[PDB]
């Protein structure tokens, strides 16, 4: 409340640490369905069904230009990429499996880097 704050958690390294996590996501071998935006002219259904499309390259541009107010907004965009993938692809597909693997990989790095 007014003039009463919890102790200040140090957030001065967060920009650089999110950048590293993203770099490792980008270089993983199962990253290929997620490196560029889904092509909305060539993938019937995608535009109407997926209300907020997201991908690594778009996350990378937002990060580099100060469009994330804090580390939680960054994690929300990362999770959106895999939530969209689950919405559109069957679990028993290569892209479906790539998504489950990448989300597991992300959530470990997130815990270990910050918690």
């Amino acid at each position: 409340s007014m003039s009463v704050k919890k102790p200040k958690r140090d957030d001065s390294k967060d920009l650089a640490l999110c950048s590293m996590i993203l770099t490792e996501m980008e270089t993983h071998e199962d990253a290929w369905p997620f490196l560029l935006p889904v092509n909305l002219k060539l993938v019937p259904g995608y535009k109407k069904v997926i209300k907020k499309p997201m991908d690594f390259s778009t996350i990378r541009e937002k990060l580099s230009s100060g469009q994330y107010p804090n580390l939680e907004t960054f994690a929300l965009d990362v999770r959106l990429v895999f939530d969209n993938c689950e919405t559109f692809n069957e679990d028993d597909s290569d892209i479906g499996r790539a998504g489950h693997n990448m989300r597991k990989y992300f959530e470990k790095k997130w815990t270990d880097t910050f918690k």
